[PDB]
């Protein structure tokens, strides 16, 4: 027999509550810019003073140098590797890559994960407050921190027990998303799901609560927009079924997490963000109002993004043209 027990799949431990220090906000503001990349953001995260509670032991540096050869993002070459920053930057990548770690590093990684959610939210808030569209790259990193995968990974890799053998069976029959899994016929699905009932229970918890949302909008008085006037927009989000709750299912993240979304209005050609609201989609249908400053006269192609903070590949977007008088 030997059932693999995963007690924190859907029943997370409670992460110790804290508020990010003003010192850390200052440091992040100094280091971030409108051109910051995913690599830059992961490095900045790693420099938080809050990680001073993460141990560094005799011999760790040499183990981390060995580990660095196996990871895709390079630590800044002009920067001391004798810091806890080096450890955090490398262990978070080992988490995304799902590499095997010795026990002491597994322990350290748990301690690191306890702190990451408030920190990545500060990154999103710094970038968005300044109107930088790269806030969306920070949101991608937020999703990676919850599911323990890379932004570029096969989205099916989030599903418990979906190993490389199962992924290739999915490729064989053009199954690409979690939604594709559920739209299949019984014989096709049964063939892919060559797992024990215990393993299937864990697949089920994930599929049950994976979000499927529909995005729509209405612009108050679209045919009469005036430059510099505060303008309201209504954004509506609908689910096919009202969710039982918003507890996140994550195999790799061991703490309790509640599902949240960012609603974003922006302009891609200008790399500009115009409005942002953090919301919880607890009902079968819901609508929200965002306020923004009407852009300059002329044509503008805008986009609304709905981006989840807890899963990959469930995001939605809509683009529309406005003509400011």
């Amino acid at each position: 027999e030997a059932t693999e027990i995963i007690s924190t799949l859907s029943n997370g431990l409670i992460a110790s509550h804290y508020g990010v220090s003003f010192f850390t906000i200052q440091s992040f503001v100094s280091s971030l810019s409108n051109t910051s990349t995913l690599k830059n953001m992961l490095y900045v995260l790693s420099t938080a003073v809050e990680f001073e509670s993460v141990p560094l032991r005799k011999g760790d540096r040499a183990l981390l140098v060995k580990l660095s050869k196996r990871l895709p993002l390079r630590f800044p070459e002009h920067t001391s590797s004798g810091s806890v920053s080096f450890k955090v930057f490398l262990l978070l990548q080992a988490y995304f890559s799902r590499l095997e770690l010795p026990v002491d590093f597994q322990n350290d990684l748990k301690d690191i994960l306890e702190k990451v959610v408030p920190l990545i939210n500060v990154v999103v808030d710094i970038l968005s407050a300044n109107g930088y569209l790269n806030a969306t790259t920070a949101m991608d990193l937020a999703q990676m921190l919850i599911q323990g995968v890379w932004d570029v990974d096969n989205p099916l890799r989030q599903i418990p027990h979906f190993n490389n053998k199962i992924l290739e069976k999915c490729k064989e029959i053009n199954v690409e998303t979690v939604y594709d899994i559920m739209a299949l016929e019984d014989e096709e699905r049964d063939e892919i799901l060559t797992l024990t009932d215990s393993q299937l229970a864990q697949v089920a918890a994930f599929v049950n609560n994976y979000p499927n949302v529909e995005l729509t909008y209405s612009l108050n008085n679209s045919d009469s927009l005036i430059s510099g006037v505060k303008q309201k927009i209504t954004i509506q989000l609908t689910r096919d079924v009202e969710p039982e709750n918003l507890q996140v299912t994550s195999e790799k993240y061991p703490f309790d997490k509640l599902e949240s979304w960012w609603l974003v209005l922006g302009e891609v050609s200008k790399k500009e963000l115009y409005a942002i609201k953090k919301v919880t989609l607890n009902k079968e249908t819901q609508q929200y109002e965002l306020e923004f400053d009407t852009p300059t006269s002329g044509k503008h192609n805008l986009t609304i993004w709905c981006v989840c903070d807890s899963y990959l590949d469930a995001d939605k977007e809509l683009s529309f043209e406005i003509n400011v008088k």
